[PDB]
RNA sequence: AAACUUUCAACAACGGAUCUCUUGGUUCUCGCAUCGAUGAAGAACGCAGCGAAUUGCGAUAUGUAUUGUGAAUUGCAGAUUUUCGUGAAUCAUCAAAUCUUUGAACGCACAUUGCGCCCUCUGGUAUUCCAGGGGGCAUGCCUGUUUGAGCGUCAUU
C-alpha cells in the first residue's frame, strides 16, 4: 500500500526487457560465400578503340 | 486489212485451290493425387564460342552434383584424348546444390534498383562515422518465455 503517485495522467505502456533472439539452429544453416566477389565486381575490359585512347592519354583503365 | 474487243489453245504469269501427306488437335477410356512463408504460381532482367526468338537454366546461369547409359556433339568453329574409361553427350535420369531482381512477398517503402535499424567481422586512428563480407528485423494467431501493468484481487511484515 502507499500506491504508485503519478503526474502524467498519461500511462504510457511500460518500459521491459526486451529480449534479444537466442534461436535454436542457424536459419541460413550455411553463410553464403560472398555475394560479389573481386573478380565477379569487375567482369571484362573494354576494347572499344575510344577507351584505349582514354586508357593510355588519361590514365584510366 | 491491222489495232482493239470477245471466245478458245498450247506455253508462260498471277494466285495457292484440289489431291496426297501430318510430331497438331479431338472427344472417350483407364491409372494416379503431387503447389506454396523450406518462398508457390506468375513476372522482370540475365546466362550459350558464334542466339534474336524458342528450349533450358540463375552470377555455380542453355547448367553444377548424383546415378544410368557407353561415345558423342554437329550449322560452323572448337576442343579433349576422357574412347579396354569414376567417362563423350543440346542423352536420359535426378534424391545433392546454386536459385539475380521480384512476386502471397515478409525491416519500411516502392512510377525510387530509395531509406533505415540491429548483431558480427574486415578495412579507414573508430563502441558511435563511412565503406566492404556475412546474418537478421513483416502481420495475425497458437503454445509455451521472460519482462512487466491494474487498490481486479488474496495472503504477509
Amino acid at each position: 500500500k502507499a500506491l504508485k503517485v503519478r503526474t502524467s495522467a498519461s500511462f504510457r505502456l511500460p518500459k521491459t526487457l526486451k529480449l534479444a533472439r537466442s534461436p535454436k539452429y542457424a536459419t541460413k544453416a550455411v553463410p553464403h560465400y560472398n555475394r560479389l566477389d573481386s573478380y565477379k565486381v569487375i567482369e571484362q575490359p573494354i576494347t572499344s578503340e575510344t577507351a584505349m585512347k582514354k586508357v593510355e592519354d588519361g590514365n584510366t583503365l
